[PDB]
DNA sequence: CATTGGTCAAGCG
DNA sequence: GCTTGACCAATG
C-alpha cells in the first residue's frame, strides 16, 4: 500500500534495507551484474566478488596457476577442479 | 573439505 | 541508506 515500493515484485516479501531486495530480486529475474575478471564467475552481489577474488590468490601466499589458461588460484585442489571442467582433454 | 547462493543487519559518520 | 561480511545450508 505504498510499501510496496520495499516489496518484491515476484513473491510479495517485504523489505526494511532497500539494497537487500535489489539483491533479492535477481534471484528472480537471473540477473549477475558483478563478473570476475579471472573467470567466468559472475554473482548478484557485490561482496560474493569480493569473497570470491579470495579463490585466485591471496597476497602473502602462494598462487598455483592454470598451465593451459594461466587461471590463478589459491588452493591446488581447486585448481584440478578446474582443470577437469575446462581441459577435460 | 572448499566454495557457493540466499539471507541478515551491524556499523558507518 | 548503503556497503560489507558473517551466517547457514547446500553442492561436488
Ligand atoms: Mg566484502
Ligand atoms: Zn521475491
Ligand atoms: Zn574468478
Ligand atoms: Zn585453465
Amino acid at each position: 500500500e505504498g510499501r510496496r515500493s520495499d516489496t518484491c515484485e515476484y513473491c510479495g516479501k517485504v523489505f526494511k534495507n532497500c539494497s537487500n531486495l535489489t539483491v533479492h530480486r535477481r534471484s528472480h529475474t537471473g540477473e549477475r551484474p558483478y563478473k570476475c575478471e579471472l573467470c567466468n564467475y559472475a554473482c548478484a552481489q557485490s561482496s560474493k566478488l569480493t569473497r570470491h577474488m579470495k579463490t585466485h590468490g591471496q597476497v602473502g601466499k602462494d598462487v598455483y596457476k592454470c598451465e593451459i589458461c594461466k587461471m590463478p588460484f589459491s588452493v591446488y585442489s581447486t585448481l584440478e577442479k578446474h582443470m577437469k571442467k575446462w581441459h577435460s582433454d
